[PDB]
């Protein structure tokens, strides 16, 4: 028996064989904050970018507080709630009152629409949605009475800031009451994967995975008390989050610093203030402060490891890692889905340069399928699919897709092309599925054609990805016209995604206008190449 319906556990023999390995340990996700409190009660957890801190048991006690609040307005065991916050202290707090309150936190990102927010507050039935007030120039409250309007079962707005009609989340807040444990095997939380469908997919992560995930994560990448990590992607970013992330930091009693944007200006300041020995970023981030540091004075010293991920990093950037930023390179090739994979800290410098490491997990199963679904020969390219203590077994209410994307045996389909090299280590080569990884934003195809094919000028639409030299993928939007009709520009076409609630990240760099697609279904492979003009 589960708290939630909508996914599918793991079967008894894996879960059985994951207790006895000591990977599962049965204790609810916020149990690591209460026993880090309860060890180092006045170790300095978190820090926000304007320099204000908290120790451990204030951490500790806000959340309890908080906790009790969410109850007082009926939020708790088993309630959905939608979670869109920049990195503040105010997530750190939300996000483990609402797991001690019984709610199941669904993370989405700041710069997530109406598109995206209504579909996974609608498939995740969530009576509550927090939100910052306003946030990068956008007023996430309009967002929230939009919400509200789409999804009937929101019946509360918690707003981080001036709240308007809705509930102020500082308000939120009551003398701590006993709260029941969850059951460390049911859904802790919901993510959000980019996906390959028309709607965005929520991965469920349990109690027990997800700790695994974190203290695994930390284990490998030397987290402890020393570290000083620099939350650089969102927090709801599950690199960020869990890869070790702000969890694995809280968990082994290091100090979370959180920056409000990856720009060098704010992240080398923080750096340097706060003396941060770890951080997380994406590629494109990677190249821009490889470039910053040569016009910028900050000293970045402290700075012993930076973990790229999200698309692959090139080996000639890879290799500038150490002499220009003088830390330790980790390439990290993970999934919100599940598999992690690491290089150590280690490795000799050809791996790290070279390879996007080896699984986190001895348990983690690796399978590299031709287009038949037959293991390739050692070191052939193929379609990588994967297995192990915190992969899921399937997405939450997805049931049509999880019989697509999951072998018979369980086997999650990643939709990655990758090599498995004599060490065990991994060479991303390419991708299968129809997805496009845009700086580390990953836009599902046909999430993004239907959008486009509603715009009255539109008959039909294409989107295409191409090669770029630093963001590793632009999206090529290509277009047949409605009949008698024209079809939008570049410019025309953002603007009615924008309206229409698409988050920015997805909107088309290029438009290109044709009367048919090559079909085999629509041909990519040549859509490339008529775009390239060849
Ligand atoms: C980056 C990361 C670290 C830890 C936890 C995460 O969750 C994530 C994350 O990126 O989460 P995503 O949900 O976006 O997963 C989509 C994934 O991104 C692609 N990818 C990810 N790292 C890649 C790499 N180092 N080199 C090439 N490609 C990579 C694949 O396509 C894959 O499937
Ligand atoms: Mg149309």
């Amino acid at each position: 028996s589960h708290m939630l319906d909508g996914w599918v556990p793991w079967p008894e023999s894996f879960a059985r064989r994951y207790r006895a390995a000591g990977y599962w340990e049965g204790r609810p996700l916020d149990r690591l904050l209460r026993e880090r409190a309860a060890a180092d009660p006045d170790r300095i957890a978190l820090v926000d970018a304007a320099g204000d801190r908290w120790t451990y048991a204030e951490l500790d006690r806000h959340a309890d507080r908080q906790a009790a609040g969410l109850r007082r307005l009926g939020i708790g065991a088993g309630d959905r709630v939608v979670v869109q916050l920049p990195n503040t202290d105010a997530f750190v707090v939300l996000f483990f009152a609402l797991l001690r309150a019984g709610a199941v936190p669904v993370l989405t990102l700041p710069a997530h629409r109406e598109s995206e927010i209504v579909h996974v507050a609608e498939t995740a039935g969530a009576t509550a949605y927090v939100i910052p007030d306003v946030l990068d120039g956008f007023d996430h409250r309009a967002l929230a009475r939009a919400a509200r309007k789409a999804v009937p079962s929101i019946e509360h707005v918690l707003v981080a800031g001036e709240a308007a009609e809705f509930t102020a989340l500082a308000d939120v807040d009551a003398a701590p009451v006993p709260l029941a444990e969850p059951d460390p095997g049911d859904v802790a939380l919901l993510l959000l994967s980019g996906g390959t469908t028309g709607k965005p997919k929520l991965i469920p992560r349990t109690h027990d995975d997800y700790t695994y995930n974190v203290r695994a994560s930390a284990e490998v990448c030397g987290f402890d008390s020393d570290t000083v990590y620099l939350v650089v992607l969102p927090t709801a970013h599950n690199f960020a989050l869990a890869c070790p992330g702000l969890l694995g930091t809280l968990m082994v009693g290091g100090t979370v610093v959180l920056a409000p944007t990856p720009s060098p200006e704010d992240a080398f300041e923080l750096i340097e203030r706060e003396k941060v020995t770890a951080t997380a970023v994406v590629p494109p981030v990677a190249l821009l402060w490889l470039d910053a540091v040569e016009w910028e004075d900050a000293d970045l010293s402290s700075l012993r490891l930076l973990q790229v991920g999200g698309s692959k990093l090139g080996a000639e950037p890879a290799a500038r890692v150490r002499p220009a930023l003088g830390c330790t390179l980790q390439q990290v090739f993970g999934m919100a889905e599940g598999l992690l994979n690491y290089t150590r800290l280690d490795d000799p410098s050809d791996l790290v340069i070279q390879t996007q490491g080896r699984p986190l997990s001895p348990d983690d199963e690796i399978r590299v399928v031709d287009e038949d679904g037959r293991d390739v020969a050692p070191g052939e390219t193929g379609e990588l699919l994967t297995r192990g203590p915190y992969t899921l077994r399937g997405y939450y209410r997805a049931p049509e897709h999880n019989a697509r994307t999951f072998s018979d045996d369980g086997f999650y389909r990643t939709g990655d092309l990758v090599r498995v090299l004599p060490s065990g280590h991994l060479v991303v080569e390419g991708r299968a599925k129809d997805q496009i990884n845009r700086g580390g934003d990953k836009i599902s195809a046909e999430e993004l054609e239907n959008h486009i094919m509603a715009h009255p000028g539109v008959h039909d639409a294409a989107v295409v990805g191409m090669p770029d030299a630093t963001m590793g993928e632009r999206t090529c939007a290509c277009l047949v016209p409605r009949a008698g009709r024209s079809a939008p520009a570049q410019r025309e076409l953002a603007a009615f995604l924008t309206d229409r609630g698409v988050a920015a990240y997805k909107l088309p760099d290029r438009v290109e206008v044709m009367d048919a697609f090559p079909r085999t279904k629509t041909d990519k492979k040549e859509l490339g190449r008529r775009i390239a003009g060849q």
